[PDB]
């Protein structure tokens, strides 16, 4: 049996699916620990920028989980993504421990731009700024990619990098009461929030697992962007980003929530 995780319902993805919107034709790069082959995922391509590791398979689990929130297949098993027909690309920029570097993340962003990705999901952070990182975000954006990045899990009133850079759409996490999760970073640069507590998704070894984090919120927004892109194929990254914000459900102050809770039904009306 297929289960619909609470966050998928909370962002109203099933209503978009009922209008025939699934993310078909939209290329979504997952810049993460990899993506493992799984009966509830389709992986269309990718590249690894982790030294010594040619495989894009997931050595950790995190990237497979993120990928399933974006695009777990709509069938009779497992879970269900926001954009279950999105074309997933596994862009491995984080090693098995979850660590990365500015250079691996930047290389993945440049790859996403050069390979015509429409959305790049960055469920990752760096605590300190990096001009190589901001420049890579800007490069991908200039080529047409919508970069979507996690605000971070430190609980602080500033957000992580690259989410803090203007051309990354920064995503915080909400709980089942539609409150900001206590760990979800907020402040200057935050754009939007999405479910990030007790999020069930795909995991390696043909399993499923439940995780908490802004890394889980981010793919709800990446998936919603793919639904908007399928409906509006001529729209740019910016147009999609601002439509998601303009159709979000306000949750209160923009400092804490950005524009509020992403709403895939409102965004595809
Ligand atoms: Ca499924
Ligand atoms: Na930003």
């Amino acid at each position: 049996a297929q289960s619909v995780p609470w966050g998928i319902s909370r962002v109203q993805a099933p209503a978009a699916h009922n209008r025939g919107l699934t993310g078909s034709g939209v290329k979504v790069a997952v810049l993460d620990t990899g993506i493992s082959t799984h009966p509830d995922l389709n992986i269309r391509g990718g590249a690894s920028f982790v030294p010594g590791e040619p495989s894009t398979q997931d050595g950790n689990g995190h990237g497979t989980h993120v990928a399933g929130t974006i695009a777990a297949l709509n069938n009779s098993i497992g879970v269900l993504g926001v954009a279950p027909s999105a074309e997933l690309y596994a862009v491995k920029v984080l090693g098995a421990s979850g660590s990365g570097s500015v250079s691996s993340i930047a290389q993945g962003l440049e790859w996403a731009g050069n390979n015509g990705m429409h959305v790049a999901n960055l469920s990752l952070g760096s605590p300190s700024p990096s001009a190589t990182l901001e420049q890579a975000v800007n490069s991908a954006t200039s080529r047409g990619v919508l970069v979507v990045a996690a605000s971070g899990n430190s609980g602080a009133g500033s957000i992580s990098y690259p989410a803090r850079y203007a051309n990354a759409m920064a995503v915080g996490a909400t709980d089942q009461n539609n409150n900001r999760a206590s760990f979800s970073q907020y402040g200057a640069g935050l754009d939007i929030v999405a479910p990030g507590v007790n999020v069930q998704s795909t995991y390696p070894g043909s399993t499923y697992a439940s995780l908490n984090g802004t890394s889980m919120a981010t793919p709800h927004v990446a998936g919603a962007a793919a639904l908007v892109k399928q409906k509006n194929p001529s729209w740019s990254n910016v147009q999609i980003r601002n439509h998601l914000k303009n159709t979000a459900t306000s949750l209160g102050s923009t400092n804490l929530y950005g524009s509020g809770l992403v709403n895939a039904e409102a965004a595809t009306r």
